[PDB]
């Protein structure tokens, strides 16, 4: 692959790839992310912050937003706490492997300036529209608050202040994106990854939903998380464990099974896996023992970095 | 009458009147008001502006915000163009004789303290609340901005700031001023003015409905205004004749008409004022008369002042 296929690989959209071109050719191009500090980081956060990695291999200056004034509006607690959290997280993402600017919000969302911009831009921001970008981001509430509302304008608005040229996020992200690339006067791209689903398909990987994999699960956890996983022979839809092996896997791939199963497997692609899985050439038993095993041999890195801290 | 009942005079309601009880025994003790700056300063202002120098005459220190950030965040234009009205503004409140400490808001609603608080604030006011509290405030719009719901939490939030014993204004802050008692560790006492009816009745008088007497008309105006107004006999309520004698007028009350109408008319009181119009013993176009000529006396050093700088 070159370049922007390599950024393009594992994307839901990219938005839009002409200009992303046009950012490639830059000698220095930024990329941007922010996570609301999480207590256990999962498949969800490596899924992005690979793709933060593939940027960075690309030329990008990495910057990573440890979210704690969104955190804080979105209800996840008091900032200390919040802070601490978020630190935890950015050794998390080094262990990863990502080398970047690790920044708190509140390190820029006080300053005078910028939140004179939160008040522009809610005067070009709609409650509907700020409502709709916040439908798969905002905490669960009977009682919705203005935090809720609050929080889009700030996340266009820290895109302009810190000047990405490109930001990224899961899917779930876009509509946020599509007020700032409305709103500021410089369009930014924006690249969407994929939201997982979960553990058991009910919905999409989520900290406080417990149906994630953690990078630091330890083998015998992930084992048994992927044996009771939602995985309906033949279908690929919506089947957490094809997306495991899709996302995160590298290829060839062998498959290791007993010889009255078929005997052991090498496939070369995600594709021809899908073709294997499509029609029941391959159990999910087998798919599930594969994919737990290599799994645990791509978090091992991760979870060895954060076990020698004790 | 007494203090209590100096301040309580012509106000809609107190809240609460024991709580203000406490407050006017302080020797030091603040009372506030703001206004989104405005192009005619109307007699709804100058009730206001009287209510607060009541309060200063009880040994009050009066905090006057020019609401420079509010009217941005309501629509009313760009913050330089507001911020030259809001100078205006003040001259004609110390034309009306208020000597008082005049702010913008924006000298404090950017410091970073004050933000942190609106977030805060943010997490504890729903969004339906929000709204509710702004129904009688918020400018028009078919697609309301997230700046609307901004407005009522950083009013709060300046009350809890500034630090007033006392907030004033019309019952239309109402809802505003039970939020600020609601979320704010020291509870304010609100003083609620009424709402003056617009010339033609249609609704209260504003100055984007041009319902309105100026503190500054021209006598000519005054007469023509007050002649097309909307003064059915024998009616009271929803009348703007009657509510002028009742809020600007000084009592006793000569109202001169002709002899062949029963002659000059010296009336103690409002309330016998109301006596003699409730039963037509006295004519809207002899209450218009008086109305007029003893509004443009009570007005006349107010355009005087306002005229001398020319
Ligand atoms: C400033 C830059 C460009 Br790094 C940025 O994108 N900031 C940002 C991004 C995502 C989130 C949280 C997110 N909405 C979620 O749901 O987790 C918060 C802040
Ligand atoms: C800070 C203090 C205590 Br002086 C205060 O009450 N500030 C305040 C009051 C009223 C308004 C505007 C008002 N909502 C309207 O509709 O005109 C804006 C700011």
């Amino acid at each position: 692959m070159d370049e922007f296929e390599m950024i393009k690989r594992n994307t839901s959209e990219i938005i839009s790839e002409e200009e992303l071109r046009e950012v490639l050719k830059k000698d220095e191009k930024s990329a941007g992310i922010g996570f609301e500090p999480s207590g256990k980081i999962h498949l969800g956060h490596y899924l992005q912050i690979k793709k933060m990695i593939d940027l960075q291999n690309a030329g990008f200056d990495i910057i990573i937003e440890l979210a704690d004034l969104h955190a804080y509006l979105n209800q996840k607690g008091e900032l200390d706490e919040i802070r601490k959290i978020g630190d935890y997280n950015k050794k998390v993402f080094e262990a990863m492997g990502l080398k970047a600017k690790y920044v708190y919000g509140s390190e820029w969302m006080l300053d005078k300036d910028y939140t004179l911009n939160v008040y522009r831009l809610a005067l070009k921001t709609t409650l509907k529209r700020a409502r709709r970008s916040m439908e798969l981001i905002a905490r669960e509430d009977e009682n919705p608050k203005v935090a809720e509302v609050i929080y889009p304008i700030m996340q266009v608005n820290s895109i302009h202040y810190k000047g990405v040229d490109v930001a990224v996020g899961g899917m779930e992200q876009r509509k946020i994106h599509m007020l700032a690339r409305e709103l500021l006067p410089k369009k930014v791209v924006c690249i969407h990854n994929p939201v997982l689903t979960g553990l058991d398909g009910e919905g999409k990987m989520s900290s406080s939903k417990g149906n994630f994999i953690a990078v630091d699960d330890s083998p015998e956890e992930i084992r048994a998380k992927i044996k009771k996983a939602y995985c309906p022979a033949g279908v690929v839809e919506g089947n957490p464990i094809m997306e495991i092996a899709k996302y995160f896997l590298e290829y060839p791939l062998t498959i290791k099974r007993p010889e009255k199963f078929g005997g052991d497997l090498t496939v070369n692609s995600y594709e021809e896996l899908e073709s294997l899985f499509k029609n029941k050439e391959l159990h999910p038993m087998d798919l599930k023992n594969a994919v737990a095993e290599e799994l645990i041999k791509i978090l091992e890195p991760i979870r060895k970095r954060l076990l020698e801290h004790h």
